[PDB]
C-alpha cells in the first residue's frame, strides 16, 4: 500500500531504467530506455512515449542494442534527431518527424556506429550555430563530438582522460565542453577552434583547461563524477569523492585554470550539479543524501545545507525549474530525485545570504513531493527525471523499471 502520486505510468521495460530524454519543442515527447534483464546476454530496449495520453502505450521502439541503453537524447535545438547510446557502445540515430497535423511523431532508423566501447552520457550542444552537435563520454575516457545531417560526421575525438569519463556539460554559448573522469582530471575542450584563434588554448592545443592529479590545489581523491558550468560560461563546478567540489575559471570568448574555491560542506561523492539559470546558486546533490546550495557572488559562502532531501539515500539529480508558472520563483526552484524513490521540488530563496544574493523577496523549503516508485532497498530508486520548461509535468525513469508521470499543478 506505498503512496503513488503518479498520473501515469509506462511498465513495458523488463529491468532498470537508466535513460530518459525529452524532446525540446514538443516536452510530451519522451524516450526512456535501459535493461532488459541482469543476466548477462540481456539487451538494451527503449521506447518512445506520448504523454498527451492510465497504462501509457509507446508510439516507437528502440531496437539493436545488444546491452543496456546508458544515455539518449533528442538533439538541439529542434529535435530533429534521436540518439540512444548503449553499454554496448552502439550509437544509434533516428531522424525525427513531428506532423504539423497533430499526427504521430514518426522516427526513422538511418545509422548505428561504434566508436568506443561503453557509452556513459550524451549532451546535446547548445550553440545556436552548429545545430544538432552531440557529445558523448565513453568508458575509455575518450571524448566524442558528432554532428547529424551517413548521416554522421565526427567533430572532434578526445583522448585525455585516463579513466573513464564520468560526466560533461557545455558552456551556455556551446563553444566549451568541460568532461571529467574517475581519474580525477578535468578538461575543456574548444570544440570548433574558437579559443585557439583567440590563443586561448593550452599547450595540447585543444582545451583551455587541463587539469590533473598531478595539480595538488585540484586533485579530488577518489575521481570526479560531476560537472556544470555557470550561467555566464565564467566558471566550471567540478563535483567529486568526499563531498568535494572545485571552482574552475573560465576563458571568456566574446585568467583560466584558476581554482577559484574548493568547497567540502557534505560528506561523500557529489552526483549532480546544477548552476541556477537566473539566481546566484549552485546547488549540490550528493550519495550522502544531502543537498547543498552556495551563493556564488560570495566565494560560494554556503547559502543552505539540506540534510537529508533523500533521507540518506543517494540524491541522483538535481536540476532547476527554467521558467516556473510563478515568475517571482524562477531560479530559485529546484527538482531533485533520489535513491528514497521520491522526487522533491525545493523553494531555495532562504537560508543565509549576502549582498547581491537576496531574492527579491526534514529539511527546510521543501515545496512538494511525488511518491510511486520504489525505494533503494527494495529494488527501486529513481534514477532520472525530465521536466520540460516550466516544471508542470515530471516523468521519471526508475530502477524498479518503472516510468511515472506527476504532475506540480
Amino acid at each position: 500500500a506505498l503512496e503513488n502520486d503518479s498520473i501515469a505510468y509506462f511498465d513495458g521495460h523488463k529491468d532498470s531504467v537508466f535513460a530518459i530524454a525529452q524532446h525540446p519543442l514538443y516536452p510530451n515527447i519522451v524516450a526512456t530506455g535501459g535493461s532488459e534483464g541482469d543476466a548477462d546476454d540481456a539487451p538494451g530496449k527503449g521506447y518512445v512515449l506520448d504523454i498527451s495520453a492510465t497504462s501509457l502505450n509507446p508510439i516507437f521502439e528502440i531496437d539493436g542494442h545488444t546491452d543496456s541503453i546508458n544515455a539518449l537524447t533528442f538533439t538541439l535545438p529542434r529535435g530533429d534527431f534521436l540518439v540512444s547510446g548503449g553499454m554496448d557502445g552502439r550509437m544509434r540515430v533516428y531522424a525525427v518527424s513531428v506532423p504539423q497535423n497533430g499526427a504521430l511523431a514518426q522516427f526513422k532508423f538511418l545509422a548505428e556506429s561504434q566508436e568506443t566501447e561503453e557509452i556513459n552520457w550524451f549532451a546535446p550542444c547548445p550553440s545556436p550555430d552548429h545545430p544538432n552537435t552531440i557529445a558523448l563520454g565513453a568508458s575509455d575516457g575518450s571524448v566524442w563530438v558528432f554532428t547529424l545531417d551517413n548521416p554522421v560526421q565526427i567533430v572532434q575525438s578526445y583522448f585525455l582522460h585516463t579513466g573513464p569519463c564520468t560526466a560533461g556539460a557545455w558552456s551556455p554559448d556551446g563553444l566549451l565542453l568541460a568532461t571529467v573522469s574517475e581519474d580525477e582530471s578535468l578538461h575543456v575542450y574548444d570544440v570548433f577552434g574558437v579559443a585557439a584563434s583567440k590563443s586561448l588554448v593550452t599547450d595540447n592545443g585543444q582545451t583551455v583547461v587541463s587539469l590533473t592529479n598531478v595539480d595538488q590545489r585540484f586533485a579530488v581523491e577518489g575521481g570526479l563524477f560531476s560537472v556544470a558550468v555557470s550561467p555566464t560560461g565564467a566558471v566550471v563546478a567540478v563535483g567529486g569523492a568526499g563531498g568535494q567540489i572545485k571552482i574552475v575559471g573560465l576563458p571568456r570568448l566574446s585568467q583560466a585554470g584558476t581554482i577559484l574555491a574548493s568547497l567540502q560542506i557534505q560528506s561523500d561523492n557529489i552526483e549532480s550539479l546544477a548552476f541556477s539559470p537566473s539566481a546566484p546558486i549552485l546547488a549540490a546533490g550528493s550519495t550522502d543524501g544531502s543537498i547543498a546550495v552556495f551563493d556564488t557572488s560570495r566565494s560560494f559562502a554556503l547559502r543552505r545545507h539540506l540534510r537529508g532531501a533523500h533521507a540518506e539515500d543517494p540524491v541522483v539529480k538535481v536540476e532547476f525549474v527554467k521558467s516556473p508558472p510563478n515568475a517571482a520563483m524562477a531560479g530559485w526552484l529546484l527538482t531533485s530525485c533520489g535513491m528514497d524513490g521520491v522526487v522533491r521540488r525545493w523553494d531555495l530563496r532562504g537560508g543565509t545570504a549576502g549582498p547581491g544574493t537576496l531574492p527579491h523577496m526534514a529539511p527546510s523549503g521543501l515545496v512538494k513531493e511525488w511518491k510511486g516508485h520504489r525505494s533503494g532497498q527494495e529494488g527501486g530508486g529513481v534514477l532520472g527525471f525530465v521536466q520540460g520548461e516550466t516544471g508542470e509535468r515530471i516523468v521519471t525513469v526508475g530502477d524498479d523499471a518503472v516510468v511515472l508521470v506527476f504532475e506540480a499543478g
